[PDB]
This record gives structure tokens, sequence and C-alpha cells, in this order.
């Protein structure tokens, strides 16, 4: 059995009766009932026959037996599989009246567990060890020196956010232990390594705002910051489609099959559009003069007016090109995966207006051949989820970053403006997103969904960061707590750790050969070695003093 | 017909005497005849029987046309297949001596894609440079008008071995010349490597004596041998060695030899060498020529002395050490080389003891023989005894710095030193391998990095110094421009493109990937790029160095 897959013996001792085995997973919204296996009628009285079917255990199984000669529901069955099961399942009629048909599961072989056989306790033993062995490491170091023979001040709690958003990307990045958790999810909802990225696009925003204040409160042309913002979006850009996105294993690159969007190209278009609106509308920070006071003072917020009429007027353009914009052959207001999503009526419809508009623009060959979608509802169309109307948004989000980097600084002198700032906007955008989303994964107005990046996943993914900044500027900044050790390091050296690990994706400390590739404790196990091991290069990085940039 | 193939089209008018094709290079030394093609007999007369295969057109082609059915010559064609050709060849009864025809004209390949291409090439790479920098600079202008020191000849000569090893490890064009030889002679891309350990030896002294003139301990300096040497051979088995496109790393099948693991063992021995039979550089005025001082060697007396030992225990362990089942100084390919009796003796004394010590798995599973000698057995280039030879000519690359340092302020003494090694060593190559690879007591080898492969190209690397040191150092006529930005950033440039070897600057999807033009254009931009970018480093200042 593959990893994340249960055996399923399908025992049918009906005589006269031939059935056919419908599996579709529980996160499937609205699903086609796809074909498992079928189990032909018993041969004769008191042998039944059996067929092998694999059916997927990462989360829920729904099971439809259907009668092919006569297509009615024989009978239905809602279990969740265990990892590496047996789960034989037999299908005969009650021998009471010898009419009524029920289908009873009995599991043989115990799951073997996954998602929690590991936990905090292998956890903790990991850590234990790699620190011993950094330990040990060190020691046999001075051993063969000693015993050889005789002989404008930054932050740190954006770095210690932006080092958190790494260590979860370098850690989803390379698999996440091939939990399906630490995976995007399919079309709606979030999962682990959908809360990256827009953290990454906050912490830009903020650092935006933070560079290019003080970068002006010391001194410079706004044309030489202008020509500064353009060749560093140029650069991104440029480093995205070169070097991030292909998969360079497969052979070499080719004019007509190569994707132009990416995570570097959406960070290097969001670069520039933000930084030059700010910089067009760039006012002085003025000092605060009241303390723990002033809650009607919106000064951060009025003061940008026309940044928040241009974020709002983008907003609403998002919106209705994605509920009004004319797709051919696809409904208006499309937010499915298609595929077999949405009873598979809109096979090629995933993204809607917002994969269409990728399509019509930038060709199908140049997008993402691979979505998130297309493990679950088996979409065959190309998607990319950095697409150009989720472009939108991407700036939407990182104003919100700079907005919480003009509550930052603003308000530097006292502490509880500032606090009291971060979970009001927390509070907002948490509002606004129970509102869209009605506090449900496939349902509500506009659901989460980091393929198309909705208004939704937006706001609740800005409500996170501003919460995780709320916790984290008494206990890094102010107070100083904890000066956060093990995040800040990439915190200062993001642009190289994603550069390298994206380089250095299949290199021998980043990834081994394994004893069971089909396995999620060996997965697990080099997937936090290489997190640590990339947070190490890190921290040798900024103890070396080298800090690349732009 | 692939890249390199020339068709060849069999016809054979006998009626009773059946013919199998025997086909052999003209590179190969003593190499087995391997088949070709078995052509059917001709059903009826006057209707010949015809089969076509594929001869390399590389360099030769011998075609030996037994009778399979008693084992007979009966024509024998030593001819030179052109590319792409179509080459009829008829067999005829006459005498039943055959003839052979040309059909389509071959392509050159070589004199219309590198003679007068490769100009026009640099021309268009010139061109496009130029716009690319004006059009950047017109833009900017537009808008805003609207609103002791490096030696330069090491880092030349280091630059020009770059510039040759990125393009011949690209690929070249994937000419035969640009490629490792096939377990003798030289072609361009076996002079890179010896002059990297030449320069390595050079650099070496250099830094070491620049260090030890300051006053610093010699346990400091020691120390950064020893980390210098270990970040060299942690980068060459972690990043260099392995593909990676092929799958992750398994401790089973990892390659521990290789040209950065080579590299940092020889920095390690000759430069501890050196550290601890360290002297200071004599001051020299003299007059006009020293009339051979010779204090360079009599200051080196105790190095040469482990040097030549170092020596002598290659040529023993090489020339002397039984490996089982196969003959005591082995020096052949194996595979068909040598008359295809030893099947698998690759290296003979070095191929077997990287196979004792290293094990099979963990040499080079593809080596340089394998093409044309059809080697199945795996023998590492960078092997273990090789080692030795490597040091021997780290330590003559530090015998070129101790001439360029001691005579400083002499450039005739320098000069003359330069001639003198390059001659001694130029006779040296000249009697051990006989002016004549394949033959001579050690031919010239770069799979066993053979005494005379070593003294050739240090002969080599001298003559490069002695006409890269006044020109570039004392007349000043030259500074390597194109050539020392990348002698300044060598490991940064030797990693990047190790890591980069399929990347888009540097590698493209080809409309015709059989064709030496597209390749050589290809492997001649990402050349460029790569020195582009040491240009641009070097205008940063940055340059990485272990
Ligand atoms: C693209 C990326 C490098 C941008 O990072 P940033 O948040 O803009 O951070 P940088 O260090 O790049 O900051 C650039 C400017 O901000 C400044 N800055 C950064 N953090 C700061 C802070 N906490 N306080 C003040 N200034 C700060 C820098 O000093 C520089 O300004 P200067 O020119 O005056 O020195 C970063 O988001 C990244 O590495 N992303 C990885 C790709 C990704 O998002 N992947 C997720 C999908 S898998
Ligand atoms: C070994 C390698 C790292 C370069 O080593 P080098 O030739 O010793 O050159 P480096 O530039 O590393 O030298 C280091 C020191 O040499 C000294 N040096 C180098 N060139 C010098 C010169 N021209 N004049 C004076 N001193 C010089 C300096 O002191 C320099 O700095 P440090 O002392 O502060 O370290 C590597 O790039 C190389 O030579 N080959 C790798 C590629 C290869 O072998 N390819 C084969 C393809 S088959
Ligand atoms: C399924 O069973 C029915 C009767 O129960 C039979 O007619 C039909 O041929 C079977 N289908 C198969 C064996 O594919
Ligand atoms: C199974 O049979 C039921 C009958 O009620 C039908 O509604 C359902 O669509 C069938 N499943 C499939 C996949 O056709
Ligand atoms: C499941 O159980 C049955 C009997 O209980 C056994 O024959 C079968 O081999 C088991 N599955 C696996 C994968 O071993
Ligand atoms: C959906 O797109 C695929 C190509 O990806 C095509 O083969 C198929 O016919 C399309 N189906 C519909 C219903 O448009
Ligand atoms: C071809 O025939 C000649 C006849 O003497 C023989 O020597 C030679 O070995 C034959 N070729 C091969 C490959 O055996
Ligand atoms: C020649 O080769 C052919 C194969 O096509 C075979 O049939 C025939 O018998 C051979 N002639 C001999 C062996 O004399
Ligand atoms: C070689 O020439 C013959 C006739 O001259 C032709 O039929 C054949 O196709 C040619 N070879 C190729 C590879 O085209």
């Amino acid at each position: 059995l593959k990893m994340d897959q249960a055996l399923l013996l399908i025992h049918n001792e009906l005589l006269w009766t031939n059935l056919t085995v419908y599996w579709k997973s529980e996160c499937c919204y609205h699903c086609l009932f796809q074909v498992l296996v079928n189990v032909p009628q018993s041969p004769k009285a008191g042998k039944p026959s059996a067929a092998a079917a694999s059916v997927s255990t990462q989360h829920g199984s729904i099971l439809q037996l259907n009668d092919t000669l006569e297509e009615k529901e024989v009978c239905r069955l809602e279990y969740r599989f265990g990892e590496f099961g047996n789960y034989s399942l037999l299908v005969k009629n009650i021998h009471n009246g010898v009419s009524e048909i029920a289908c009873d599961l009995a599991v043989n072989e115990d799951p073997v567990d996954s998602n929690l056989p590991v936990s905090i306790a292998f956890l903790i033993g990991l850590a234990v060890i790699i620190v011993i062995s950094f330990l040990r490491l060190l020691l046999s170091l001075d051993d063969f020196n000693n015993w050889i023979s005789k002989a404008p001040p930054r932050l740190r709690s954006v770095d210690t956010f932006r080092g958190i958003a790494l260590i979860l990307m370098v850690f989803v990045n390379y698999g996440g232990g091939k939990y399906w958790y630490f995976k995007h999810a399919s079309w709606n909802g979030l999962t682990v390594a959908d809360l990256v990225f827009p953290w990454f696009v906050f912490i830009m925003g903020s650092s935006i705002f933070l560079s290019m204040t003080s970068i002006l409160q010391r001194g410079c042309s706004k044309f030489r910051l202008l020509g500064k913002i353009a060749w560093r979006s140029f650069l991104l850009i440029c480093i995205g489609i070169i070097i991030v996105n292909p998969n360079y294993c497969l052979g070499p690159l080719s004019w007509d099959k190569v994707r132009i969007p990416g995570v570097l190209q959406r960070l290097g278009v969001t670069y520039f559009v933000v930084a030059v609106l700010e910089l067009l509308f760039a006012k002085p920070v003025p000092e605060h003069c009241a303390s723990e006071r002033s809650c009607l003072s919106l000064r951060d917020i009025t003061s940008s007016w026309p940044q928040w009429l241009l974020i709002l007027v983008l907003e609403g353009l998002w919106l209705g090109l994605t509920f009004l914009l004319p797709v051919p052959g696809c409904p208006t207001g499309y937010l499915g995966p298609g595929g077999i999503g949405d009873f598979g009526k809109y096979p090629n419809c995933t993204g809607g207006a917002a994969g269409y508009i990728d399509r019509l623009l930038l060709g199908d060959d140049h997008l993402y051949q691979h979505p998130s979608s297309a493990v679950l509802y088996h979409t065959e169309v190309a998607y990319d989820p950095e697409g150009i109307l989720g472009t939108i948004n991407s700036i939407v989000m990182a104003f919100l970053g700079v907005q919480a980097g003009k509550i930052l600084l603003y308000y530097k002198a006292r502490t509880k403006d500032i606090l009291i700032r971060f979970t009001a906007w927390c509070c907002i955008l948490g509002l606004i997103s129970v509102a869209l989303t009605k506090v449900s994964e496939n349902e509500g107005f506009i659901p989460v969904n980091k393929n198309l990046w909705s208004l939704s996943y937006v706001t609740t993914l800005s409500s996170f960061a501003f919460f995780i900044l709320l916790v984290l500027y008494p206990v890094v900044d102010v107070k100083g707590l904890w000066t956060g050790t093990p995040f800040f390091y990439p915190g200062m050296n993001s642009i190289l750790v994603y550069v390298g690990h994206e380089v250095f994706e299949n290199y021998f400390p980043f990834q081994w050969k394994l004893k069971d590739n089909q396995s999620h404790k060996e997965h697990l196990t080099q997937n936090i070695v290489a997190t640590a091991l990339w947070v190490l290069i890190a921290y040798i990085l900024y103890r070396k003093k080298i800090f690349w940039k732009i």
C-alpha cells in the first residue's frame, strides 16, 4: 500500500445482483462519485467474489455501492479509513427476509497511525536528537583544534514574523512530511501551507513602508527611490522566471512552455505597484504627542486616503471581474474548482474568470500545469495560483501590510496605541472574513481560496498577521521577553533563503534517499532536518554579517 | 542520423557469400572490431541486398567485411566518413574487392561552423551586449533628463582555464576535440584541470609567503589550510559531483572522488608541506641575469625530495602493483581496448586501488573511455593514485610561484627560469611519451593523471606564464580583460556553473538537438554569460574565497 492509502476488500456475496463501488472524498464540496472497483456477483452460493481497492485515507471517504444492471443505491457507507488498513467490506442481504441488503465494514488490520503517531513526543525527540548531534559536531571541531595535538534600527518583530513564514515555507515546500495539511489545500479552505505566501506579502508591505519612510527621512530623491523600486521589482520577476519557477530536472527551458507567473513574479509586481503608489503619495511621519490615548486619531488611515481610494477601486475591479466577467462556456461569477467539482458540470472551468483571464492573456502553456485541485477534483486545465487577477488582492494585502507598518511607525512612541490599532484592525478583518465566508470552508459569498487569492483569503490572512504582530511586538520589541531566536536570522536573510531552498531543493543536507518513500515519519524527519539546516545556514550568514538584499 | 553520425548503405551483390561488417575507429590503439551490421545475401543476380548502418564520423573509420559463413576477409575500407553523409557501399564480384562511393555530400561541421561563424557570433554577441547596455542607460537618462597586489598574470591564466572549463563542461558544441580524450592523447578539455592545479600551487605559494611576510603564525595558516581543504572536499562531494536531477543522494551510490576533492587533498598536502618547510624569500639585486642562481631549488630541496619520493611511489604502484586478473603495470583502457583481452582493467593499478579502497559504487560510473572502448566497469579520473601526480603538479605550480617571487625585481631572471623549466618538462614529457599518444613508456593520460601528462601540461603552463608575465605584468601591453574577471572568482564560477549547468541563460531548448552549430552557439553564449557574471562581480568587488 502507498502512503496515505488504505486497502479495502469488498466481499460481494449477492447471487443475482452485480455491484460497483463509487468513492468520493469528504473534502469534495460538490463532487462526482468516482468509480473505485467493480465487484462481480458470487459465482456460487456461499462463495463471494471479492476485489481489492486502495481508498485514500487523507480525510474522509464516502462509498456508494450501485448495482450495475439497475443503477440503484444498494447501500452507502460514510467511513473514515486509516492508513495501511485492511477493511474487509462484506455486502450481503439480511437472511431475515432475503430482501433488505446491508453492507457492514469490518477492519482486520488496525490502521497504522499517520497524523498522530509522531505528535509532540516524536517532535521533541527529534529536536533533542538534532541538538545533541549539533553539540557533538561542535565539540568535535574543538577536538580537532585544541585536542588534536600539544601545539533606523531594525525591528526584529517583522524579522521574527518573516522567519516564522520562512520556516513554514521551507517545511511545506520540501513536502511537509507529505501530510495533507502541510500542503496547499485543494481549491477552497485553509491549510498550514496556505498561510505562508500572504504573510510574506504582508511583511513585504510592512518592510516597504519602513524602508521607504526611513530612506525619505534620512534623505533621497524620490526618483532615485523609484529607480531602486523598479530595479528590485525587475530583479525579483527575472529571478522568479529564470531560477525559481522552472523545474530544470526535466530538461532545458522552452520559449513556449515557460511558466511566466509565480511567487516571485507576483511579489515583484506587487512590490512595484504598492511601493510606487506609496512613494507617489508619500508624507512625513508625524511624532505622536499623547500616550495611551487618542482612540479616534486615525492619522495613519486618513493621511493615506488616496492609497485607500485606489486600493478600494482595485478591489472593486477584482470583485467585478470575478463575479461579472462573461467567461465563454462557463457560468458568470464561478468560484469552483472544475473537474469533478461542482458535480462535474464545468470540467474545464478551474478558476472561472480568474483563470480565464490568465488563459486568455498569458496563454494556457505559460501557466501552472499542476494546480492544487488536480489531485482531488481531477482538473485537466492549467491554473496558476499566482495569476493576473489575484495580483489585485496581492496588492491589497501588501497595502494592508503597509498599513501595519504605518501603525507601527506612526505611533512608535506609545506601545498601547500600536497594540490598540493592531487589535482593532485584526478584529475588523476577522469580522469581514466571517461575513464573507460565513465561517465555512466551501460556503459563503467569497470562500477562502489561495488559488483565486480571494478577498476573504486576504482578509483572513491579514487578520492572522495582525494578531501575530500584536503578540510579537510587546514580546520581542517592547518588553524584549524573547528576541526571536530561530526566526530572525531567516528574517534578515529571507531572499537568499528562498532562492537557495528553491535552487537546492534536492541536495544531500536537504533531502536524501529514504528507506521507504511511503512513510510519513521518515519524510517528516527529513523535512524537519532540512528546515533546521536552512535555519542554521541563515544563522551562520547572520554571524558572518552576510545579508543579501534586492 | 544522430549528431556525429554518417549513413552507410552496404549493397551486397554477391550471390554465394554472406558478409558481416566490422567497424573500428581510428582513435582506438588496439580495439576489437565491433560489429556494425550483417548484410544478407542477394536473392538473385542483379538485385543486391542492402542494409543501412550509421557509422561514427567523429574521426576515422576502419571497416572489415568478413564472410560470416567462413570468417574470411574480402575487402577492407580505411575511410574517413563525413557527417550526415549517405555513403553507399557496393560489394561486387570482379577479385572480390568492394568499392565505396558517396551519394550526399557531407556537412563540414568544422570549417563552416568554426571558421567564420565564430567571428560572426562574436560580433553578434558584442552588438547585443552593447545594445542592452545602451538601451537601459538611454532609458534612465531619458527619464532623468525629462524630470602585495595580485599578479593578474596568474589571474589571466586562471581565467583562461576557467573559460575553457566552462566551454568544455557545457559540451563545447558536442565536439570530440572539446571533450575529454578517450584514455590517451590531449584534447582542449584535458588541459583545464592540470592547469587549475598548477595555478592552485602557484597561488598557494603566493598567498603563503604574503601571509608569512606579515608575521602571521604558521599555526593559524595551517588551520586556514585545513579548513579550506575540508570545505573544498565537502563542496565537491555534496554539490558538484552528484547529479541531483536523477534522484536524492544515497550513501550507497555517491562519488567520493572528484575535481574539488582532488584539489582539496592536493591543496592540503602541498600547502602543509611548504608551510612546514617555509623559508623567507631573499632579496635579489645581482645584475642583469643571475646565471643559474638555483636558490629557489636549493631552498626547496626537502620538499623536492618528498615530491620525488611521491613520484617514485606513483611509478612503483603503477608499474609494479599486482592487480588480480590483470597484467602488472597496466595502462590500457580495458573493455575492447588492448585487443579486448582485459575486459575489466580500466586504469590497471590506479583503478584497482580505487576499487579496493573506495569501492566500485563510490567511483565515476561513466568514465571517458566508456564511449569508445566500451568499458563496463567504473573508473574515476580523480582517483587516489592520480592524487600523487596532482600533488606533483601543484608543487610544480609552487615552483613557478617561487620563480616569480624570488626574482621579483629581475624580469629576465623570471623569463629565463620559466623557459628553462618549460624546456626541461617538455624534454621529460617527450622522453616519457615519445611525442606519440598510445605509445611510449608513460603515454599522456588524464584518467590516470600520468607523469608524462603532468610534465606535458606543466611545460604548457610554464610557457603560458612565460608569454603572460611580461605582456600582462611587466610590459603592460595587455591586462587579460576577458580573462582576469573569472581569475578572481574562480571558485564562485565553478560552483555556480556546476549548480546552474542547465538553466535558461546557460541552456535552452534547441530547434535541432543533433547539430554542432546550435550546441556550439549555446555553449559560447553560456561561457560569455559566465564571463559577464564574473565581470559584474568584479565591478561590485564581490570575490568569494574559501
Ligand atoms: C521577496 C522578499 C525578499 C521581500 O522581503 P521584505 O519583507 O521586502 O524584506 P527585505 O529584507 O527584502 O527588505 C527590503 C527593505 O526592507 C528593509 N527592512 C526589512 N525588514 C525591516 C524591518 N523589520 N524594519 C525596517 N526595515 C526593514 C530592508 O532593510 C530593505 O530596506 P534598505 O533598502 O533601506 O535596506 C521576501 O518576501 C521573501 O523572501 N519571499 C520569499 C518568497 C515567498 O513569498 N514564498 C512563499 C510562497 S512558497
Ligand atoms: C582551487 C580554486 C578554489 C582556486 O584556487 P587558487 O587557484 O588557489 O585561487 P583562489 O583565488 O582560491 O586563491 C586564494 C588566495 O590565493 C592568493 N592568490 C590567488 N591568485 C593570486 C595572484 N594572481 N597573485 C597573488 N596571490 C594570489 C590570494 O592570497 C587569494 O586570497 P587568500 O590568500 O586571501 O585566500 C578553484 O577555483 C580552482 O582552481 N579550480 C576549480 C575548477 C576546476 O578545477 N575545474 C576543472 C574542470 S575538469
Ligand atoms: C453483473 O451481474 C449481472 C447479473 O447480476 C450480469 O448479468 C452481468 O453480466 C455482470 N457483469 C459483469 C460480469 O461484468
Ligand atoms: C448510484 O445510484 C443512485 C440511485 O439512487 C444515483 O442517484 C446515483 O447517481 C448513482 N451514482 C452514480 C455515480 O451514478
Ligand atoms: C487483508 O486481510 C486479508 C485477510 O484478513 C489478507 O488475506 C490480506 O493479505 C490483507 N491485506 C494485506 C495487504 O496484507
Ligand atoms: C476539457 O479540456 C480537455 C483538455 O484539457 C479536453 O480534452 C476536453 O474535451 C474538455 N472538455 C470539455 C467538456 O470542454
Ligand atoms: C575478420 O577476418 C579476419 C581474417 O583473418 C580475422 O583475422 C578477424 O579476426 C575477423 N574479424 C573479427 C572481428 O574477428
Ligand atoms: C547466409 O545468410 C542467410 C541469412 O539471411 C542464411 O539464410 C543463409 O543460409 C546463409 N548462407 C550460408 C550460411 O551459406
Ligand atoms: C541515401 O541515398 C539514397 C539514394 O541515393 C536514398 O534513397 C536515401 O534516402 C538516402 N539516405 C537518407 C538517410 O535519406
